[PDB]
């Protein structure tokens, strides 16, 4: 009833909030913009002050708030980097680690992300939560904003759960979204700007690979675009579409582009009609200004988003992921590069699967046929690292130089038409790289 009374018997320091967590403990917190700066700073300062130790911190998609507090290279002989999602943040420290003597300083938990609620709350186990919410409002209620994904389960499995009240927090309507009061173990409040997703800058061969994904989506596709420089900037091509749908992984400044100008209505969807479905969300100022009580948009946590079965309801599915590398066979190594871990599977494998399995639905993996300035081939004979999306699922590849659909293809035509999407300089390497594994 006495949500204001409740409210202050909760809310206190973020010194007092991280007192009592336990060392040889687990503890995890939402992505990117929904990192706690005041709480990390605090937890960070008992590490300094040698007053924590043996403490796992799980997560994803890494900000400066926390490579700046707990991920700082002096305290991970206290808090342990059990990442999720490997960032410059943690590539950086591996590289420190390196230098330092050959250190391994950073782990990397494999996963689909459909399945981080699970291995989170039961394979792992969560003792404490943390995460950046909007204001409470009259009816006793935070919002988590920009995030959902595990979060919004783990708020709820972990035995305590300590928020951030941050103004600057759009509300945000969604299934989970909503927290209440009583739901909240200890409160603190530090109202300042969310952190910004870098913008990053087109190159020539978005052009031509613009051009050949905009000839495969759909009337009434419903969007996915995967994290990285290519889906968030690729999807501008659609601006003269109509009826198009959104259920994405990750909502970026392209897609909310695409609300904006009215060429997303959803009005094509199965589930969630008319509303624009993600579990979590990362942009600039303005996108997040945008997003605080929009009523069309609406986050729902990752084992629904991400659920195969449940991205296939939609007809006419369009998934946009980017890659690293792909081997004559079709795999894809999206996450590993120069010896380490680079990304992460992450929602990847989830979505080329859930898109191929919908209704007119298509998977794209799309990348430049070429890195390091026309030197390497992204096109390569075979994936000395992990795949990512193996060879059996791929559906859809795209690169500059056009397109091609592998499922029901022998590996003497996937081999052989994969090589005609390489850079022209690396073909006859390719080819004859076949014709030594006996591919053709
Ligand atoms: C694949 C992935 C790492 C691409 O992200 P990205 O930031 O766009 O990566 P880029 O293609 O720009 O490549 C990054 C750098 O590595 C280089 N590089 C890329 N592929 C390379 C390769 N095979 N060999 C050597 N260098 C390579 C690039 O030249 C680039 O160099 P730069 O720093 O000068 O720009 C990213 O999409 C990812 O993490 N995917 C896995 C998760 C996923 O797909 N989730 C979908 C649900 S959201």
């Amino acid at each position: 009833m006495d949500i204001r009374a409740l409210y202050d018997e909760k809310l206190t320091t973020p010194e007092e909030a991280v007192s009592s967590i336990a060392s040889g403990s687990h503890l995890s917190m939402g992505g990117f913009a929904a990192e706690p700066p005041a709480l990390l700073k605090a937890l960070a300062d008992r590490a300094t002050r040698g007053d924590i130790g043996d403490l796992r911190v799980y997560y994803f998609e890494t900000a400066k708030i926390a490579g700046d507090t707990i991920l700082r290279y002096e305290l991970n002989n206290r808090i342990k980097p059990y990442s999720m999602f490997v960032t410059a943040v943690e590539r950086a420290l591996i590289r420190r680690g390196i230098e330092d003597g050959g250190r391994k300083v950073v782990n990397y938990v494999p996963s689909n992300f459909h399945q981080a609620p699970r291995l989170l709350a039961e394979e792992i186990g969560i003792d404490t939560f943390m995460h950046t919410v909007s204001p409470m409002d009259c009816h006793g209620y935070f919002s988590l904003g920009v995030g959902n994904d595990y979060s919004s389960r783990i708020a709820r499995s972990a035995r305590r759960f300590i928020v951030e009240v941050n103004r600057y927090m759009p509300r945000v309507q969604g299934e989970a979204a909503a927290i209440h009061i009583s739901e909240v173990d200890a409160i603190v409040e530090n109202h300042v700007p969310l952190i910004e997703m870098p913008v990053r800058s087109a190159i020539p061969e978005y052009t031509s690979i613009s051009h050949i994904i905009a000839d495969l989506v759909p009337d009434g596709a419903c969007l996915q675009m995967g994290v990285g420089a290519l889906p968030n900037l690729v999807c501008g091509v659609l601006k003269d579409r109509n009826d198009l749908g959104i259920h994405t992984e990750v909502l970026n400044p392209g897609l909310v582009d695409l609300i904006r100008r009215g060429v997303v209505t959803n009005q094509r969807k199965t589930l969630d009609r008319g509303r624009s479905v993600f579990t979590f969300a990362m942009g600039q100022q303005e996108m997040y200004e945008y997003l605080n009580d929009h009523p069309a948009i609406f986050s729902r946590p990752v084992d629904y988003v991400n659920d195969p079965h449940i991205i296939a309801q939609n007809d006419n599915v369009v998934s946009i992921n980017a890659t690293l590398q792909i081997d004559l066979t079709g795999a894809c190594n999206s996450e590993h590069m120069l010896g380490h871990q680079y990304s992460a599977s992450g929602g990847q494998l989830d979505f080329v699967r859930g898109a191929y399995a919908s209704k007119g639905g298509r998977s794209i993996i799309a990348t430049p046929s070429t890195a390091a300035k026309g030197t390497v081939s992204r096109i390569i004979p075979r994936i000395d690292g992990p795949v990512t999306t193996p060879r059996i699922d791929t559906h859809y590849i795209v690169t500059e130089f056009g397109a091609v659909n592998l499922k029901g293809l022998s590996s003497t035509e996937r081999a052989l038409r994969i090589i005609e999407l390489a850079h022209p300089d690396f073909r006859d390497e390719l080819t004859q790289a076949a014709k030594k594994m006996h591919l053709i």
